């Protein structure tokens, strides 16, 4: 599914997301849609072997098993498969452990070169939010 930018905000938000860690509503809507154009099937494959998956492109070295990435840890417990279905529970779910566990956002390249210091607001004006 392609959520819209309004949806999707809605959505992050039932989810509770918006100040989780401390990261604002719009920063998570912004790292998505420079990740994945809020688009939760995509998947791209990186050097080292790994693939990303989802609206937030989480890794299968660490975050999930698509079992063919190696050295992989599976912290999520999920199949990556899971994680581009049309429910982003399972994505949100990982991402929330993604984000705590030390580097917060900037474990997202794209939000950390896109995201990080704009206005981000600026993704949730318009939301019935
Ligand atoms: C080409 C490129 O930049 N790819 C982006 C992914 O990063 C590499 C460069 C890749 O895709 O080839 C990027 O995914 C992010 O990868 C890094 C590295 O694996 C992850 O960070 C590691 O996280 C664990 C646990 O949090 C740490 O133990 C590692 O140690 C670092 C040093 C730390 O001290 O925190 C982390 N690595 C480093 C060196 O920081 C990120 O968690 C991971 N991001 C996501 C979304 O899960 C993805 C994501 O946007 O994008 C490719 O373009």
């Amino acid at each position: 599914k392609v959520f819209g930018r309004c949806e999707l905000a809605a959505a992050m938000k039932r989810h509770g997301l918006d100040n989780y860690r401390g990261y604002s509503l719009g920063n998570w809507v912004c790292a998505a849609k420079f990740e994945s154009n809020f688009n939760t099937q995509a998947t791209n494959r990186n050097t080292d072997g790994s693939t990303d998956y989802g609206i937030l492109q989480i890794n299968s070295r660490w975050w999930c098993n698509d079992g063919r990435t190696p050295g992989s840890r599976n912290l999520c417990n999920i199949p990556c498969s899971a994680l581009l279905s049309s429910d982003i529970t399972a994505s949100v779910n990982c991402a929330k452990k993604i984000v705590s566990d030390g580097n917060g956002m900037n474990a997202w390249v794209a939000w950390r070169n896109r995201c990080k210091g704009t206005d981000v607001q600026a993704w949730i004006r318009g939301c019935r939010l």
